[PDB]
């Protein structure tokens, strides 16, 4: 369904371009010294992603860096292919390196339906690390929980004369993760808690993420018009979204906890 369904690519704000599917967000960041690719999609969708890149007039061969938000197959599925064909370097949060290099789902390592083609991490990042290509720098923020190395990426764009701060938020959903009993990884609950709080304290103009549902992409795209305000600028949104995530987290934690009582 949605994850592999097409969506027309577009310039989102300044040098950030959407090239994902209807259900998985992928971005090209255009720099003075080549392209940065933010994530990929499912392993079967790599051709579609490359075609979307070409539809905007970009060359896949110009990709120099590939950045990851988090190491699940729906975001990493094209990494091994694109890295091999371009010679790009892969940059990811240090604690997701084992996931990326093994091509497995943490705490469910034998589940082949969650596997992806293994890929080596060239640069393992930590909180505050700066990744520069030409005129463009992204800053890594450690926002674990959804994965142990989940990295939210900060960058500055222009809106007319003014700076606006973008966060590629890495994801904060519970989704398939086990929080209790046999947790997906050690300290997962504390990580989620810390991440919700951290997200609410950041000063972010433009919320993005690895699924369009993170930021209501489709509705904003519909509102775009030459000379009208860029609808992706909503500075309160990360607070609102993190609050919704935290509230769902509480529900999932309670559900999973109750489920430990064997009947
Ligand atoms: N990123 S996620 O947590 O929304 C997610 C990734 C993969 C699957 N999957 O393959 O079933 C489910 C959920
Ligand atoms: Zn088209
Ligand atoms: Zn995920
Ligand atoms: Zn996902
Ligand atoms: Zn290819
Ligand atoms: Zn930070
Ligand atoms: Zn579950």
């Amino acid at each position: 369904k949605k994850w592999t369904a097409p969506f027309e690519p577009f310039q989102l704000i300044d040098n950030i371009y959407y090239v994902g599917t209807d259900g998985i967000a992928v971005y090209v960041i255009k720099t003075s010294q080549g392209l940065i690719l933010m994530d990929t999609a499912m392993p079967q969708s790599t051709g579609m992603i490359k075609d979307n890149i070409a539809k905007l007039g970009f060359k896949v061969a110009d990709i120099k860096l590939i950045l990851n938000t988090h190491a699940h197959l729906d975001h990493t599925g094209g990494f091994a292919e694109i890295k091999k064909e371009t010679g790009a370097q892969l940059v990811a949060g240090e604690r997701d390196k084992p996931l990326l290099e093994g091509g497995y789902y943490p705490g469910d390592e034998k589940n082949e339906d969650l596997a992806f083609p293994a890929v080596k991490v060239d640069r393992a990042v930590k909180e505050g690390d700066r990744v520069t290509l030409g005129d463009t720098t992204l800053t890594a923020h450690a926002t674990p929980g959804h994965s142990p190395g989940c990295t939210s990426w900060e960058m500055t764009v222009k809106d007319g004369k003014e700076d606006r701060e973008v966060l590629f938020f890495c994801s904060g959903t519970v989704a398939l993760n086990r929080l209790v009993g046999q947790p997906t990884y050690a300290g997962i609950v504390d990580d989620y808690r810390a991440t919700f709080a951290k997200a609410k304290a950041m000063k972010i103009d433009v919320l993005l993420g690895p699924h369009p549902e993170v930021y209501g992409m489709q509705a904003k795209r519909a509102e775009m018009k030459d000379g009208a305000p860029n609808p992706f600028i909503k500075p309160g949104e990360l607070v609102t979204y993190a609050t919704s995530l935290s509230e769902d987290f509480d529900k999932q934690l309670a559900k999973q906890t109750a489920a430990l009582e064997k009947k």
